[PDB]
């Protein structure tokens, strides 16, 4: 089973500033065959469901803004968030669906500095 | 855009009990070439990231138990926990990936009967 670990678990940072959130695999999601990356990155805001952000590692998802950009390859991977906006605190997670089971990493908890 | 409803929204079920969880599309996920339902069901713990349950609408994600037992096709699914344990008190949200932007539910919260 892959392991998807996700640092910092916790990030506070002034609006319009800049959030990177790491991912690291403990197995390669890259795909030989294809050269894709089967990697994923969803937003979960507060008592609402998730939703996709980024997938082969790099894709936005449509309706997605530009200021969202996944970064990286086979075990190693960057969500950055370029102008922090209020509506983007929340939880992200990494995801691989290379193979089953299908895991998530535990979640980084990005806030607005207090 | 496909629009994901599930019912109920919540629901309060006894120990050793079934739980059954509906799930509609605004549009079919039934893939005429293959005839495949791009539909998935997670399960989401308090305090914890999603967890895949179910995918192609009726597969066991590996680690699942068989009292999890997905159904239904085209635009009309359901999640049933034939035996409720403890540990399956959580969020369940259905999810397609049929096309872009791959959307979830809002979620059905079981419950314990307090």
């Amino acid at each position: 089973d892959i392991v998807m670990t996700q640092s910092p678990d916790s990030l506070a940072v002034s609006l319009g500033e800049r959030a990177t959130i790491n991912c690291k695999s403990s197995q390669s999601v890259l795909y030989s065959s294809n050269n894709r990356n089967y990697l994923a990155w969803y937003q979960q805001k507060l008592g609402q469901p998730p939703k996709l952000l980024i997938y082969w590692a790099s894709t936005r998802e449509s309706g997605v803004p530009d200021r969202f950009s996944g970064s990286g390859s086979g075990t190693d991977f960057t969500l950055t968030i370029s102008s922090l906006q209020a509506e983007d605190v929340a939880v992200y997670y990494c995801h691989q669906y290379y193979s089953h089971p299908q895991t998530f990493g535990q979640g980084t908890k990005l806030e607005l500095k207090r």
